[PDB]
């Protein structure tokens, strides 16, 4: 269903949103994304995927 | 191509492996599986999945 969305997401101790992250997987409340060449996972509520 | 697989997953200064967590995804060298209510993400190297 995905290709690439560029994915944001936030911080705990930082209010503004981080990178477009590379798309993973999104399926429970939560989102896996790949900053760079390590991949990270972060809450649907506190992520943003959008269409490049 | 997965349903219910159980992944099993080793840890840093613990050797055994960790209960059959379920399988939500599987792509690069990590894995993402959920042990209970949380999603937790594994090397691929570090984990072992297996069919039901």
């Amino acid at each position: 269903m995905i290709q690439n969305f560029r994915v944001y997401y936030r911080d705990s101790r930082n209010p503004l949103w981080k990178g477009p992250a590379k798309l993973l997987w999104k399926g429970e409340g939560a989102v896996v994304i790949q900053d760079n060449s390590d991949i990270k996972v972060v809450p649907r509520r506190k992520a943003k995927i959008i269409r490049d």
